[PDB]
């Protein structure tokens, strides 16, 4: 309670933005663009290793739990940070991959996931909309990690609660702070939750092509960087038997 808060340490374990080193002079081509995204991904992946080991209360879980809550939440915390940039870099109008690598009109075209593109845009959209704060983005993310669990429970589900429990209740501390009335606190609540949920029915899009252009990188010439081939292979089978559900806030 004088401990510093939890919101102090999100901040100071928060990533430095990760270059994707794309060669900006080549012409927008499906493979360049998807080889390209995969190893920005790989890099990305160490980042949320080692983001995710320093989150308070991460650690206490089994290390089975933390291997399942990362294959299960990698995409939607990459997808959902990239909201977060392409709000704060371009104000939602270009998908903020990388300093290096920003998606125009043409770029989501040529990358043959436009559908999806536009997906990643409406989140981005919606933080321009809300003006999400940085407090209340780097609470949500680390619910993010903690909102798609299996089934059958996790072999440290009485930890796991409580940190999830000490996480909601962090995001409400990050809304109390702009001092306004209960009634407008309890809207942005529900408004912020509302986000989070909406990134589950994107996620499973997200997969659906990545599964697709995983199974398929040799016909379409997609690299796959060696991580992501391991966090992929292990995911694919459990999302396949349905062993994972959603967390969700709002029925
Ligand atoms: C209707 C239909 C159809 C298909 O021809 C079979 C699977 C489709 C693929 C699945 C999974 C899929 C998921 C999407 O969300 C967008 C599109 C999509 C497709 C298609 C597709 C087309 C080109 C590529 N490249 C060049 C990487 C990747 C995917 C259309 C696919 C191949
Ligand atoms: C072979 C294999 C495998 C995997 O089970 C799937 C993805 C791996 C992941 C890749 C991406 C990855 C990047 C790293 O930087 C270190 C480890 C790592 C892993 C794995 C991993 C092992 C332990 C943890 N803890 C305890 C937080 C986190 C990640 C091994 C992973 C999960
Ligand atoms: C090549 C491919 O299948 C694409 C479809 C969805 C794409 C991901 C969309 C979310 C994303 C956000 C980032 O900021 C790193 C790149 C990633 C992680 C993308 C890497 C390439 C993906 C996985």
């Amino acid at each position: 309670s004088n401990a510093p808060s939890l919101i102090s340490i999100l901040q100071a374990i928060e990533p430095e933005v990760v270059y994707a080193g794309y060669d900006n002079t080549q012409p927008d081509t499906t493979n360049y663009l998807l080889s390209s995204l995969n190893r920005l991904a790989e890099k990305q992946l160490v980042s949320v290793v080692k983001w995710a080991k320093a989150l308070p209360g991460f650690r206490n879980l089994h290390l089975d739990d933390q291997m399942t809550l990362i294959q299960y939440s990698w995409m939607g915390l990459m997808a959902f940070a990239m909201g977060w940039r392409s709000y704060k870099h371009t104000n939602g109008q270009m998908l903020y991959f990388a300093p290096d690598l920003i998606f125009n009109e043409q770029r989501m075209q040529q990358s043959a996931m436009y559908d999806l593109c536009q997906g990643m845009q409406q989140i981005s959209q919606e933080f321009v909309r809300l003006q999400v704060t940085q407090e209340e983005f780097l609470c949500m993310k680390a619910l993010l990690l903690l909102s798609t669990v299996p089934k059958e429970g996790l072999k440290s589900q009485a930890s796991f609660d409580e940190m999830r429990m000490n996480y909601i209740k962090e995001l409400n501390r990050a809304i109390a702070k702009k001092e306004n009335n209960s009634a407008q606190n309890w809207q942005r609540f529900y408004q912020l939750t509302k986000l989070l949920d909406s990134m589950h029915d994107l996620v499973g899009g997200l997969l659906q092509f990545c599964f697709y252009t995983f199974v398929q990188s040799q016909a379409l010439s997609v690299e796959f960087p060696e991580m992501l081939v391991e966090i992929i292979s292990a995911q694919l089978p459990k999302v396949l038997a349905g062993m994972a559900k959603p967390l969700l806030f709002h029925k």
